Parts: structure tokens; C-alpha cells; sequence
């Protein structure tokens, strides 16, 4: 009868368990103890966390369950609007933007963005080439610089020039602070306290900063009418085949903001986690390094060459298995239904999918789920369906998957080609949680292989 | 009848006239009022400012006058030590370092440094090409980024990576704070007041950061034995022909600090003033731009191409005429002597050479001394002796003259090739005075001429 449920705090029920700066990791620890499913109650709200493939494969049935906006995404909606990430499936603007943008994010479309991805990738490599002997690299910080600039340059032909700065571009500063505020509202439960009136003031300033800049460029592009290899161009000229309508300027701005929120820290995390696992597993590093040296024979990597980096792609997937940088997504029941032949759900009942736990399901991956072994993904078809979901599910899955994977593969490939890396501090893994996961304080020393660009 | 003298302040005499943020420009104004020569008195001290080619040509007689350490240089000597810039001619270490370093600072040694100058120059160019529309350039700031990195790289193969920073390297931060601190001591009631105790504490720390870093790199280079083509290698391997001795590690340190102090601000100042004059004189800019396009026909400029940039060289000299960025130097009488057949001097009596005034001597340059005409230097031979002294005089002249002019010519040549410049704010000239002069707040917009590298 009784579904498992963690410890309670009187009238607040389970809510104070999320009063911590590592909620996802705390939920993973509760999942290990309680198993494939547990209930999580707060005042006037309930959800259910899923950890097993057998339940999550049902949850991924699109006729039965549809994407839900978690409380986090709802707060991100205040600045991300009805962009793809924070819109409901049934909103007109989701499907409309989805139909228009899908060709712009396809595997074949990556040939278009490639040149500009290399531009930023080269800047990364050149920064590291120009370091002095005893200097070190702050990994996630530089990965974040690279991903922001790559999406900025590929998305709307704008250069944040993050590698020319210590304090980031105003937009970026406002965005991270807005994200932090959004995530902090999950912990508290006193909206209109006089102290938090300061937080709401900054929030509205940050919203305006992001809106003003993006709206400025949208207008500048329409007035000049120039063509480029970016998403903004496709969003201005694009028509939805279904409704026959283009996106209006307001939605276009929300998509641009969305691409930065959704993509930048997820991708930077992937590279950060990938490099971490590589330096903690030297034999795996040699393999990836060998492939990089063999395949990337030109100083400027080509699109075709990135596709050949098979083992580098396996490394990234295994990093995503262990630490999926967007660790959860939310679903709701479209109608009354039974989950697993023993858990009745009413219409509107919300489900959370703990992706890190899904990826540690003993019944799928084996006994050694904590080990870093890219060999697991030697054959893509071997992996059973709905067992590996770092990019979410179905029509609400990540539209920027091919973008993210092409960027991470290109950059990691170039990193392993040009440098030997050293875990000089014997770094202990400390996972910082915002909307996404990152290895905080992860540092390495890169020794150059003296290969020209 | 006696020597002209500006207004006095009772017991303090002329001293309060230097109590201003712009002392050299005030002295220039005094020189216009009083003319060729004036006495300047203070409690227990006296000097004489020379402004005409007639008197200064006698002052440049090394048999009668030698370099004096002005009070400014004495304060710089606390961290510049017995380096070339702050050592007396009669100190053993001056002549040793002079003989040892001259070969490394020749016009023909610049062939070796050229590649490294281009490295930093290319970073500048790429920064500006990566600026977005309606972004501007802070001119002296970017020129200082270039000159520091260039001398760091060419001097001891160390990369400050200034174009990757908003907040400068710990060294440069400490060095500028030390220079600023040292320059403020010229105007101070009495330095032993409790209010300056933090400044004195900070001053000692600034010295330690510079010493520790430089000593370490010398030691790293000493142990490694790596043969770079920089000034450090020549100081570790060089022996003075006269004595037969090398420089000891302590002096080598001071020399490296000296090249960073004496070189970085004067050279960036020059580039800042040159670009200022070009944007304020568009016909002259077009002439320079046309020469840059005609001569620099390769993506990477060669040493020999930089030598052909004749008009750009004339632009730099004319900028040095109007605003020599090291605007004064001090001399003392070697024996009792008569100056100009009018003013008798005693042994040890000091003189100051006001170079901006010398360069405005109407008897040498004509009536239009305030106007920017590079064509004055069309025929260098026509200029009388000791009329143009932006690089000091005699054996105590600038050892880095060829370095500075090669850099400035290369960088400005590339600037004029790759960009059209706009004086978008209609900048009003404001000359900030430290050890050197620079156009504070000088800003421009660079539109790329779209020529690749
Ligand atoms: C390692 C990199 C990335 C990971 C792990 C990741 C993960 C995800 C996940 C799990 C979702 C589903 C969220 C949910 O169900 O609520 C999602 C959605 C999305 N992602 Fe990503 N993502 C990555 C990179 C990117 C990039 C680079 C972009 C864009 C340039 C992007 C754009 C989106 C968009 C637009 C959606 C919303 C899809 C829709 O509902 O139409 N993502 N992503
Ligand atoms: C626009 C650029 C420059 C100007 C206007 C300039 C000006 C001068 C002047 C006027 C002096 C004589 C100082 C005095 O008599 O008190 C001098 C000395 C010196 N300069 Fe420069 N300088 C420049 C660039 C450089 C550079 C790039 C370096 C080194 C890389 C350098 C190193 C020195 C040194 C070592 C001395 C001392 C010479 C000695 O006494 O043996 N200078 N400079
Ligand atoms: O925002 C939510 O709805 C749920 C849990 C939750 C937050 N507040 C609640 C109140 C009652 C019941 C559940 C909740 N949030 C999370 O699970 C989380 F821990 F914040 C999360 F995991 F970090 C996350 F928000 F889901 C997420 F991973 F950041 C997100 F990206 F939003 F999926
Ligand atoms: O340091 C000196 O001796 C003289 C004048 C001076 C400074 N303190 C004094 C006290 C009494 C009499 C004269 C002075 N200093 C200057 O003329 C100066 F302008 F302040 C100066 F800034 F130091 C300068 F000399 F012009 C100079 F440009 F900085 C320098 F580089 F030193 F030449």
C-alpha cells in the first residue's frame, strides 16, 4: 500500500530536505535507500521520484505522460518565457517554434555552425598554449567561457569575448544571477518578506538586461537585413509549415535567451565532467588521446573528422551516464493510469525522473555502475530503450543534442590532441548544483604537445 | 636682470607649483611666460629648467654635464635598484650592464624579437576584429596591454596574457601601484605621518611581488638552461668586455624590472598619442593607411617590411615631438662652467631639460610648432644637433629606442592596415601625468577593413 517516503518535518512534510545546496545528490541518496520510487510531499504539493528503467520507460510513454514544468522551470519562465524549454506542449508557440527550429538543429545543419565552433575552440587552445609553467587551468570556468561564446556566436552572431575577460559580459552576469535566484526560491517558503524585496529588485534588473540586449540585436538584424550562419537568421526567415506563421520578435528573443540558459552550463559541465573522468582514468585518456592524434591530422579540424572521433564520443556518453548535467525532468499524467501495475496515478499527478539513478540501474548496466568505462557505448544499438536519457524524452527531448555533442567532441578532441593533462591537486569531486551539475574547483595543469594550429 | 623665476610662496618658494596632478604641463606654461630658462626653488634645493635648443645643446655636452637622478628616479630606485635607468654613470654596474646589453638592444637584434612582437600585435588586432558593432576601444589601456606583454615576452619569455584580463597580472598591478606611490612622494608635506603607514606597508609588498616573481623566473631559467632568444638569456650568458665580469643575479632582476618600467608606459603612450593625432588629422591618416596597405602585403608582417614603413616612422617622431612620453630628464654640472655665456653654474648644479618645450622652439621648427606635420621628418639630416631628444642624450640615452620604435611602427602599421578609425566622441585631449604622459580617456571605434591573417 504505502509508497516509500523520506523523513518528515511536521507540517512542512518533506520540503526542508530540499533546503540544501545539493538537492539532486540528496535525492539520489534517498533513492538508494528507498528504491525505484518514492513520494515527496510539501504543503499543497506532491511529486513522485522515479529511479528505475522499468518505471521510467512507462513514464516516457507520450500517449500517457507529457512534459511538466517543475517549480524550477516555472521560475525560469519569468525570463525564458514561452521559449521551447519553459513552454507547455499544448501552447501554440511550442509546436510552432519546434517545427521551425528542428532543421536548424539537425546533424546536417552542424556543417553550418562548425566554422564558428572552431573559432572559439581555437581561442580556448590558444589560451592554454599561452599559460606559463607553474600556472593551472580552472576547468569549468574556461569550459563555460567556451560554451557561452560558441552558442552566442552560432546562435545570433554575437561575441561575448569571454576569453578577453575575468568579469563576464553583463548579459552573462545577469543570466547566472537570475538562474540562481530562480533556484533559491525552491528552498524558501516566505515570498513577501521585506528582506527578499532586494532579491526581486535585482531579478527585474537582470530580466531587463537580457531582454534589452537581445531585442537590440533582433532589431539591428532586421534593419540591416544581413544574412549569417546562425539561428537568428533562420528564426527571422522561418515559417512553421503547420500554421504558416513565423515566430514574432518577442518569442524570438525568448528562444535566444533559452539557447543560452539550456545549453551553456549543461555543455560546459559535460566537458568538465569528461575531463575529470579522463584524468582519473589514465588508460581511458591514452585511448582518447590516441584517437585524437590519429584523426585530427589538420591544424583546423573539419566536420568530417569530428564524426570519426568515435571513442571521444563514447567518453562523453559515459560522462553523461554518470553525471547527466541536466539531472532531472518532470512529467504529468495526461489521464488516470496505473504505473508499474501497482501505482495508481490521477490526472495531473507529477513525476520526477532522477536521471543519475536511471543511469545506475543495476538491472541494465550491471554491478559496476560507478566505474568509468566508455566501452559500454561501443555499440549504440546494444543499449536498451529508455535506459539512457541525458537529453530527455520524445518530442520534448533536447533540440540541441547534436549541437552539444558536436561541440563537446570537437573541443575535447582538440584538447586531447594539443595537451597532456595532470591532476596536480589530486582533485576530490565536489559537485555544485544550480539548474545543472558541475565539478566545482576542478583544476588541472596542461603541458603542451607543441602542435601548431 | 638675474635668472627668471616663477611666483614664490614665501618660505616654501616655488615648491607649491608642483603640487598639482599635471606638473610638466604647468612647467611648460611657466616656460612660455619666462622663456629660455628659469630657476625653480624649494626648501634646501634648487634646479633650472631649460627649454631652448640653444641652451640644451650645451647641456647635452657630456664633458660638462652628466645624468642626474631626479627626485622621481631616486624614489623609483627603491624598486628599480641599480638598473640602467636609475643607476649613476659612475656606478660600476651601470657601465657593465650598458656594455652587456647594448648588443641585445641593437637595430639588428630586433630581427630576433620581431616574431614575438608580431605574436602580441596579432592578439591586439584579433581583439579589435572580435568587437561587436557600437563597441569602442579604450586606446591607452589596450596599448599598455600590448607593450607590457611584448616586453615581458621579448625580455624574459614570460606571458602576462594581458588580453585575457580586465584585472592585470599581480606583477603589473604591483608595479603600477609602486610607480604611482613613488611619484606621489614628490608632493608630500612629510612622509612619516601615520596616514601613509598603509601606503608604506603596501609599497614594501609591491616590491616583494615583483622581486619574488622575477627572481624565481631567473632561477627557473638558470636551473633549466633553456636557450631562448630574449634579454634574460643574454644577461645570464653575457660578460662585460672591460671588467670581464657578468651581471650578478641581483642586478639582472633590477634590469628586468627596469625594462618593464622604462619601456611599457612610454611606448604605449607613444602609440596612444600617434593614433590620437591621426584621427584628429584625417589627411595624414589616409597617407599612413595608404603606406600600410602598399607595404604590408603579407598576413604576417616581416622585419624588412616594418623598415619600409617610412611615413609611419615620421608619424611616430612627430607624435614624439609634440608629446614626448618621457617628457624630462635631469643633468648635473661636472665642473664649474658657464651656460650660454650668461648664466654661471657651479659643480653639482642641476638642470632639467623640458623636452616638450625644446620641441616647440620656434627658432628650430618654425611658427607652426603646435601643428601635426609628419613631413618635418622627411629629411632627418636637416634637424640641428640636440633639437629632438625624446630618447634622452648621449651614453645615458634610451637603450630601448630601437625596440620601442620597431614595436610602435609594426603595431601602428598593422592597425592602419586592418582598421578604419573613427573619433566617435570627438575626444578632447586630456594628458594624465605619471612618470610618463598619456591621453587619458582616449577612445575610438575600429571598423574592420576585413583583411585576413
Ligand atoms: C550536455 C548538453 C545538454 C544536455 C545534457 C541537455 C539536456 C536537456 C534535457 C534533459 C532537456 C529536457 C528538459 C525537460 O524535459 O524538461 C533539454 C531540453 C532542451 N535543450 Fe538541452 N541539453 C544540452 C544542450 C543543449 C544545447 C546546446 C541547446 C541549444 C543550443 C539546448 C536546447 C534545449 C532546448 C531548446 C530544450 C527544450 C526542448 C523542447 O521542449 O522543445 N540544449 N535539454
Ligand atoms: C616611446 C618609447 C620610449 C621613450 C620615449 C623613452 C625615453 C627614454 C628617455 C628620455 C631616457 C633617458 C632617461 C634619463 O636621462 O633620465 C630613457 C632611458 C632608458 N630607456 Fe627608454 N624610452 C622608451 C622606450 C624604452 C623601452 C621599450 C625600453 C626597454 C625595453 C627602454 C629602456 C630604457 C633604459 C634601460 C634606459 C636607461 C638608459 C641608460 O641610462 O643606460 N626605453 N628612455
Ligand atoms: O522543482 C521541482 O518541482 C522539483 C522538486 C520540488 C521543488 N519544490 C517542490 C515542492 C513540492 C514537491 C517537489 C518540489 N525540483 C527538483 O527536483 C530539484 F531538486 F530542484 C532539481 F532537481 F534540482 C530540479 F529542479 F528538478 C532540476 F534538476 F534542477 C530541474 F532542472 F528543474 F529539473
Ligand atoms: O624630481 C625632480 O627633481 C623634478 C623637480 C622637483 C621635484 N621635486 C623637487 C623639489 C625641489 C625642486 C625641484 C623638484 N621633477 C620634475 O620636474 C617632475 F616634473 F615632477 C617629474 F615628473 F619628476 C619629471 F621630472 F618631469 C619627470 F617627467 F617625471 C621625469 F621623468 F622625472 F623627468
Amino acid at each position: 500500500k504505502e509508497m516509500p517516503q523520506p523523513k518528515t518535518f511536521g507540517e512542512l512534510k518533506n520540503l526542508p530536505l530540499l533546503n540544501t545546496d545539493k538537492p539532486v545528490q540528496a535525492l539520489m541518496k534517498i533513492a538508494d535507500e528507498l528504491g525505484e520510487i518514492f513520494k515527496f510531499e510539501a504543503p499543497g504539493r506532491v511529486t513522485r521520484y522515479l529511479s528505475s528503467q522499468r518505471l521510467i520507460k512507462e513514464a516516457c510513454d507520450e500517449s500517457r505522460f507529457d512534459k511538466n514544468l517543475s517549480q524550477a522551470l516555472k521560475f525560469v519562465r519569468d525570463f525564458a518565457g514561452d521559449g521551447l524549454f519553459t513552454s507547455w506542449t499544448h501552447e501554440k508557440n511550442w509546436k510552432k517554434a519546434h517545427n521551425i527550429l528542428l532543421p536548424s538543429f539537425s546533424q546536417q545543419a552542424m556543417k553550418g555552425y562548425h566554422a564558428m565552433m572552431v573559432d572559439i575552440a581555437v581561442q580556448l587552445v590558444q589560451k592554454w598554449e599561452r599559460l606559463n609553467a607553474d600556472e593551472h587551468i580552472e576547468v569549468p570556468e574556461d569550459m563555460t567561457r567556451l560554451t557561452l561564446d560558441t552558442i552566442g556566436l552560432c546562435g545570433f552572431n554575437y561575441r561575448f569575448n569571454s576569453f578577453y575577460r575575468d568579469q563576464p559580459h553583463p548579459f552573462i552576469t545577469s543570466m547566472v544571477r537570475a538562474l540562481d535566484e530562480a533556484m533559491n526560491k525552491l528552498q524558501r517558503a516566505n515570498p513577501d518578506d521585506p528582506a527578499y524585496d532586494e532579491n526581486k529588485r535585482q531579478f527585474q534588473e537582470d530580466i531587463k538586461v537580457m531582454n534589452d540586449l537581445v531585442d537590440k540585436i533582433i532589431a539591428d538584424r532586421k534593419a540591416s537585413g544581413e544574412q549569417s550562419d546562425d539561428l537568428l537568421t533562420h528564426m527571422l526567415n522561418g515559417k512553421d509549415p503547420e500554421t504558416g506563421e513565423p515566430l514574432d520578435d518577442e518569442n524570438i528573443r525568448y528562444q535566444i535567451i533559452t539557447f543560452l540558459i539550456a545549453g551553456h552550463e549543461t555543455t560546459s559541465g559535460l566537458l568538465s565532467f569528461a575531463l575529470y573522468f579522463l584524468v582519473k582514468n589514465p588508460h581511458v585518456l591514452q585511448k582518447a588521446a590516441e584517437e585524437a592524434a590519429r584523426v585530427l591530422v589538420d591544424p583546423v579540424p573539419s566536420y568530417k573528422q569530428v564524426k570519426q572521433l568515435k571513442y571521444v564520443g563514447m567518453v562523453l556518453n559515459e560522462a553523461l551516464r554518470l553525471w547527466p548535467t541536466a539531472p532531472a525532468f518532470s512529467l504529468y499524467a495526461k489521464e488516470d493510469t496505473v504505473l508499474g501495475g501497482e501505482y495508481p496515478l490521477e490526472k495531473g499527478d507529477e513525476l520526477m525522473v532522477l536521471i543519475p539513478q536511471l543511469h545506475r540501474d543495476k538491472t541494465i548496466w550491471g554491478d559496476d555502475v560507478e566505474e568509468f568505462r566508455p566501452e559500454r557505448f561501443e555499440n549504440p544499438s546494444a543499449i536498451p530503450q529508455h535506459a539512457f536519457k541525458p537529453f530527455g524524452n520524445g518530442q520534448r527531448a533536447c533540440i540541441g543534442q547534436q549541437f552539444a555533442l558536436h561541440e563537446a567532441t570537437l573541443v575535447l578532441g582538440m584538447m586531447l590532441k594539443h595537451f597532456d593533462f595532470e591532476d596536480h591537486t589530486n582533485y576530490e569531486l565536489d559537485i555544485k548544483e544550480t539548474l545543472t551539475l558541475k565539478p566545482e574547483g576542478f583544476v588541472v595543469k596542461a603541458k603542451s604537445k607543441k602542435i601548431p594550429l
